[PDB]
């Protein structure tokens, strides 16, 4: 049916934000043993910045809840 | 004292990481619990928040590469 297409949309959108984060996860650990290894203010910088990106993930994901409640 | 400012950065990339993590497992439960249990609709506006999660997702990634410079 139809029925193939739909979970064909809904599998690649499921696929993209799993890949987004993906690649946020990736990139924000290289960032942090990057900098260990290669200091207190940078440091500082990164985490707040790391702190920053997780509550604005937790506002974007009440969101979700809210639209598909 | 290198140790207590690697255990902040540690810390706080592991909050972000984890936040990810919950994301990602409530996300594909959310879209496989539909799949098998108003379908059209429902796949619609779900698969249209994940979209929109990702889309602010990259800007909040984007607003973290301008402050880490």
């Amino acid at each position: 049916d139809n029925m193939l297409k739909m979970l064909s949309d809904l599998n690649k959108d499921l696929e993209k934000l799993l890949e987004e984060m993906e690649k946020i996860s990736v990139q924000a650990t290289w960032m942090a043993y990057d900098m260990v290894v290669m200091l207190a203010e940078s440091m500082r910088r990164l985490e707040d910045a790391f702190l920053n990106c997780k509550e604005e993930m937790e506002k974007n994901w009440q969101e979700l809840l809210t639209e598909t409640k």
